[PDB]
């Protein structure tokens, strides 16, 4: 009968990716500017977005512009960054979630090394989907040429396991659309062909990039931060619920550092609140029946049973911090054994099997660069694909990783 009324339009986090100078920032400006004609955005000017501010977080410095807008279908947080290094750092550290990405490819240049590398990183950090905007169409007078670039991009996407045959590719000119608005174009479809292509891009983004599942609908996960003995019935484990929800009476697992163990949550507490249910984002104390404080310790996570498992070895994309950004001047090398900060604690590990983007072996990865490598931890800990971690030496972050593949 009646659909449920949605009080808020769906939300998704996207970003523009692609090679420097291909039009990422111009496209971002053009989107906000076209959508501002509908009343759905603050029109943001190129020079504004192009001057992206620095952000600090957990020891990583990244230049990143954040714009917001909506379509008729969905609200968007949109990230855009000046340089390649910002994209590596944002994608690896996860400082900007991407539910999907707009890959901007210059028609006049075709895909370029950072085109490949941003698709690579998109695959490795688990970006679900990509929409391509083939920019600078105004510079290519030749439909046969546009097709060849589009085929090359599809082939490139397919080689990183995106569905190259399904990815929408919209060809256009971000610059011409912005000039068309400045010259008086309305933002209504059919009013201006360059603006129509921006509107076409966003329709494709609305249709093709999925809205992420709500965090509270995902399987429960909480990293244990503190634990307390208050009565004999069990220990109160505290933390912030990273995702999902937990209810009194539910069976959860304690995962990592010790054999996985099942227990019943018999209470959920927040400040001044006894709850029946803790929700993602809530800082809670959870009473864990029959668990003694000695059985439980930071590093461990609480999780819906079977939703996450302990592992010791995995492939990852790792960024090495420059000394400028608080790292060391020396490269990472095979068999280096730093600390791996996994959610709450340092775990000792050894890195190995450095794999260059072309798949050849690498002898090292210098600060400021990124590489695929294998981590083996000394103790098992709850690991899943897309989990981020810091690599740390004497408490200082010297790199950043994202799990790309569980090996054991
Ligand atoms: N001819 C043309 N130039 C464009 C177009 N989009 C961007 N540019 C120009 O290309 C340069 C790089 O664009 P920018 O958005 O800064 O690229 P980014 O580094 O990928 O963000 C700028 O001087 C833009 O004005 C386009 O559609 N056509
Ligand atoms: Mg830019």
């Amino acid at each position: 009968a009646r659909a449920k009324f949605e009080r808020t339009k769906p939300h998704a986090n996207i970003g523009t990716i692609g090679h420097v100078d291909h039009g990422k920032t111009t496209l971002t400006a053009a989107i906000t500017t076209v959508l501002a004609k509908a009343g759905m955005a603050k029109a943001r000017a190129y020079a504004d977005i192009d001057a992206a501010p620095e952000e600090k977080a957990r020891g990583i410095t990244i230049n990143t512009a954040h714009v917001e807008y909506e379509t008729g279908n969905r609200h968007y947080a949109h990230v855009d960054s000046p340089g390649h290094a910002d994209y590596v750092k944002n994608m690896i550290t996860g400082a900007a979630q991407m539910d999907g990405a707009i890959l901007v490819v210059s028609a006049a240049d075709g895909p370029m090394p950072q085109t490949r590398e941003h698709i690579l990183l998109a695959k490795q950090v688990g970006v679900p989907n990509i929409v391509v905007f083939l920019n600078k169409e105004d510079m290519v007078d030749d439909a046969e040429l546009l097709e060849l670039v589009e085929l090359e991009v599809r082939e490139l996407l397919s080689s990183y396991d995106f569905l190259g045959d399904d990815i929408p590719i919209v060809a256009g000119s971000a610059l011409q659309a912005l000039e068309a608005i400045q010259g008086g174009a309305s933002g209504q479809k059919g009013d201006n062909p360059w603006v129509d292509k921006i509107l076409k891009l966003m329709e494709e983004v609305d249709a093709y990039i999925p809205t992420p599942e709500r965090e509270v609908d995902r399987p429960f996960l909480m990293a244990v931060e503190d634990v307390f003995t208050i009565t004999g019935r069990g220990t109160v484990a505290t933390g912030r619920i990273e995702r999902g929800s937990v209810k009194v009476g539910e069976t959860i697992e304690i995962v990592g550092l010790r054999d996985t163990r099942s227990t019943t949550v018999t209470g959920v507490e927040m400040f001044q609140k006894t709850l029946d249910e803790g929700l993602a984002g809530d800082n809670v104390g959870l009473l864990l029946r029959g668990i003694q404080k000695t059985d439980i310790e930071r590093g461990m996570v609480l999780a819906k049973p079977g939703s996450i498992t302990p592992h010791t070895k995995f492939e990852s994309e790792v960024y090495v911090l420059k000394k400028e950004e608080g790292g060391r001047h020396t490269p990472f090398f095979p068999g280096y054994r730093p600390q791996f900060y996994v959610r709450t604690t340092d775990v000792t590990g050894a890195i190995s099997d450095f794999t260059a983007d072309d798949g050849s072996a690498a002898e090292m990865v210098i600060p400021g660069d990124r590489i695929k490598m294998t981590v083996e931890l000394i103790n098992p800990i709850a690991i899943e694909q897309g989990m981020r971690f810091a690599i740390r030496e004497g408490g200082r972050t010297i790199g950043a990783g994202v799990v790309s593949k569980i090996l054991q």
